[PDB]
């Protein structure tokens, strides 16, 4: 018997996350 | 018997997480 | 028997976290 | 003049993030 | 003139991030 | 002239972070 459970890049960030991006005022 | 629990990059951050950016005001 | 129980990368960062950013004002 | 630069919640988390769960084997 | 820069919550983590759980093997 | 600069759990950790919990082997 063999069981393997595998499990990967569950909610990970591996990109670019930005609230707001203003260039200027 | 074998058994294997794997888990990986589970809730990381490999990427740029900014709240806000301003060039300038 | 034989059990493996791995985790790697748990709630890890290895990017930039800002909370926020300025170039000038 | 008045500027405001507002962020929250920004890639956070709130609630629960698993990579695996078994009840059991 | 009154200029404000505000963040909260930025990449923080509240609630769990569990990579594996097993009730019993 | 007012200026504010403001920022609040960032890359903070509340609650509970686990790689990995067994109830038994």
């Amino acid at each position: 018997q063999k069981l393997v459970f595998f499990a990967e890049d569950v909610g990970s960030n591996k990109g670019a996350i930005i609230g707001l991006m203003v260039g200027g005022v």
